[PDB]
């Protein structure tokens, strides 16, 4: 019952204006119940999408995701300054571990 | 449906072998859907202790967690020098946002 997540690419530079992508993988089938996280430093997590899709309330339509089963995918359509920060996807499937992805670090340049 | 956690204290510096205590509150009844975690700077939050109180496999019986509700606390017993890191509780009942804790910033002195 433990799930592991990968989450590609570890780091990445873009512009202010790009589409980045984001992907992770569950080790076994975890329907869409994954959620994407941006954490600035100092920060606790901050939820922008849940149960693999869910834009929540208050997040800019900016950030998307999809996915069902093993393999997900988040975007940031035209990067903003204040989108720098690391990204996670976390599983919570059935029950804990909810593991978490190792992380993306967004910068610009 | 929305759910705020609050955590106390914000940072706190201790010498190894210190008992640390450090508290969260929910806004609302969460019964004991409520995990501790571990981060590292740079890293991706670790588990240490789910559904309030019970150790997971592999973490040293140091760390314990206790509660049922609204009041929660996390305790690490003989502090040691591996265990600097910033420490978040998140809530996990019922439907997402499974809210963090703002974080506890743990340093030695």
């Amino acid at each position: 019952t433990d799930i592991q997540m990968t989450q590609s690419p570890s780091s990445l530079s873009a512009s202010v204006g790009d589409r980045v992508t984001i992907t992770c993988q569950a080790s076994q089938d975890i329907s869409n119940y994954l959620i994407w996280y941006q954490q600035k430093p100092g920060k606790a997590p901050k939820l922008l999408i849940y149960d693999a899709s869910n834009l929540e309330t208050g997040v800019p339509s900016r950030f998307s995701g999809s996915g069902s089963g093993t393999d997900f995918t988040f975007t940031i359509s035209s990067l903003q300054p204040e989108d720098i920060a690391t990204y996670y996807c976390q599983q919570y499937h059935n029950l804990p571990p909810y593991t978490f992805g190792p992380g993306t670090k967004l910068e610009i340049k």
